RNA sequence: GUUAAAACUCUUCUCAUGCUGGAUUCGAAAUUAGGUGCGCUUCGCGUUUAAGU
């Protein structure tokens, strides 16, 4: 399901070591979604409380550009660049003292790319309702959630088909996980009506980096799914 | 079912002070208290004394 995410109010994901991420991550969609599944009782639910399921995946939102296409990422940096056009990071974290509290905000009005993925024909209505509650309602992602902070209304709503990257030369679009992996990624995995919270930390290896690779792992799918790794045709 | 949830950039501070709607210009110009009506009516300078010796 492509489609334009056009934040109006701004968000704040943050990661480790005092970092925060540009553009928000599809496990922050995902949560938000599962979430949103919950509140209205969707068949689905348990399933986005499942970690593992991997029909449906939710990308990373990638920050579109004035190509219109999807910033992709640099090896070696912290920002992204159109390969069409000439660059997204570290312009648009804002610092926040408020209260006391002190953290750091992506700015609003830049627009993301809301890809997910449906391998079956279980989620259609599914997927439907949900694009349709984000699209009358909004959908929020990162922090301050019941503060309004991380407001994304759709821009774009298209139900295309998809098809796997028929190339063993693969380029890492998000933070794929390997066992032996430098780049430790940190997420969490909370339980409404159950109160529990844990933080699912793993090795991996980071976006940007060119793979040749004959796994091809489906479409994408570096392991983990519901976010993590992508890959794009190089 | 988002390394989440939680937590209001809040509190203090008067657009205030200085400056006069003042200066110039005459309620003036034209018009006669004028027109009508008589100080009139009533009341004899009388009374008294020989041009004589």
């Amino acid at each position: 399901i492509k489609g334009i995410l056009e934040s109006i109010t701004g968000f704040s994901i943050p990661l480790d070591n005092g970092e925060y991420a540009l553009y928000p991550a599809g496990r922050h969609l995902r949560g938000a979604i599962g979430y949103i599944a919950f509140n209205l009782d969707l068949p689905i639910s348990s399933k986005f409380l499942d970690f593992d399921f991997d029909d449906i995946i939710f990308r990373d939102l990638l920050p579109i550009s004035k190509c219109g296409k999807i910033f992709y990422p640099e090896k070696n940096s912290n920002s992204l660049k159109c390969p069409s056009c000439n660059i997204y990071g570290s312009s648009v974290l804002r610092n926040i003292m408020a209260r006391g509290l002190s953290y750091k905000e992506v700015i609003e009005g830049k627009k993301y790319r809301l890809s997910i993925i449906v391998k079956d024909e279980k989620y259609l209505n599914e997927m439907e309702a949900i694009i349709r509650y984000i699209l009358s309602y909004g959908i929020y992602l990162g922090n301050k959630v019941s503060k309004g902070y991380g407001k994304f209304k759709i821009k774009e709503y298209s139900i295309v088909d998809i098809l796997p990257v028929k190339d063993s030369e693969v380029l890492l679009l998000s933070d794929a996980i390997i066992d032996n992996g430098e780049k430790d990624i940190v997420f969490s995995k909370k339980e409404i009506s159950s109160s529990k919270f844990e933080i699912i930390r793993k090795r991996g290896k980071a976006k940007g980096d060119i793979i040749r690779d004959n796994n091809h792992n489906g479409f994408y799918i570096g392991y983990g799914g519901l976010g993590f790794g992508e890959i794009i045709s190089l």
